[PDB]
């Protein structure tokens, strides 16, 4: 495969949460602890960005309104409008906030399911690797604007997939260093069952798994931040791992596919340099990247249905 750093994006101090819109071929993502929103539209070089005053951590265009967008704002899910292009968006309509009392929570990873059902899990502001604080939970938000709660006991929020035919649900809890799985229940939006797919641990596989995506063939793929690759790791047997690509970034966060054929995957980083680094300064930039000539297809993403 070929990995080429995307030059005109600049770097991140927290990139994450990347969404494929295919309708209009356009990349959107977030910078979690800039509190800013990006647009990347490849085919014509079009890149903008969008400021707000709370932390974010996903962007995902809402079913049937173009021009709108469902986002996270430190705990509030929120729907902004935004012409792509503004430094700031036009509005904002807070639509819930899915704790309240919890004042030093916030939202992390989220992902509409195939169905356009939001899901998003949260964790401490101050949740710490390998160990800190486990304050989060894991939700999904109803057509209904009544928010289920799913799963707690989560450190770190993160990465979501659902399998093609829609009896599994994949999530990373990144302080467990294992990518769990769920038999997911369409028709009731329920979750049980839960087993480890994939250990770290088994594989010598270093750091954390942070976002995942899956593909055509049923694999996921999982961003490895402090691991400086991603790696692909099937879904038919548990603890086979498939293939590494390596990243320049260390910390990889997340991954989407993309472009026209949805056979590229972008890949998001993070330069915010931590204490307890396995990598020196020098190397933590925080680029996005391109990632070609995988051999498979992903999907476009899903747009959230409220
Ligand atoms: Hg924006
Ligand atoms: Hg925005
Ligand atoms: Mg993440």
């Amino acid at each position: 495969p070929v990995v080429e750093k995307i030059a005109e994006l600049g770097k991140y101090t927290v990139g994450e949460g990347p969404h494929w819109d295919h309708e209009t071929q356009t990349l959107y993502f977030v910078d979690t602890v800039e509190k800013t929103f990006h647009k990347y539209v490849p085919s014509q070089k079009k890149y903008t960005f969008c400021k707000v005053d709370k932390l974010v951590s996903f962007i995902i265009p809402l079913a049937g309104s173009p021009g709108r967008f469902v986002v996270s704002l430190e705990r509030e899910i929120a729907i902004l409008t935004w012409d792509g292009v503004s430094a700031a968006p036009t509005s904002i309509e807070a639509i819930v906030n899915v704790e309240p009392h919890i004042k030093n929570n916030r939202l992390n990873d989220g992902k509409a399911d195939p169905l356009g059902n939001l899901w998003t899990g949260t964790m401490a502001i101050d949740a710490g690797l390998p160990i800190g604080p486990v304050t989060g939970s894991l939700y999904h938000l109803g057509a209904d604007k009544k928010v289920k709660m799913h799963e707690s006991n989560i450190a770190i929020a993160n990465g979501l997939a659902w399998s093609n035919d829609l009896k599994k649900m994949y999530y990373i809890d990144s302080g467990k260093r294992r990518v769990d799985e769920y038999d997911y229940d369409a028709s009731t939006l329920s979750i049980s069952n839960q087993r480890p797919l994939f250990t770290f641990e088994k594989h010598e596989v270093p750091g954390y798994p942070d976002g995942q995506t899956i593909d055509e063939e049923g694999n996921l793929w999982v961003a490895v931040f402090q691991g400086q690759r991603i790696i692909k790791i099937s879904t038919q047997q548990p603890e086979v791992l498939l293939d590494t690509v390596k990243i320049p970034d260390p910390q990889v966060t997340s991954v989407a596919f993309g472009g026209p054929n949805l056979d590229e995957l972008y890949v998001t980083s993070a330069g915010l340099q931590l204490d307890d680094s396995s990598f020196d300064k020098s190397l933590v930039n925080g680029h996005v990247y391109r990632v070609t000539g995988l051999g498979v297809k992903g999907f476009a993403g899903v747009k959230v249905k409220l």
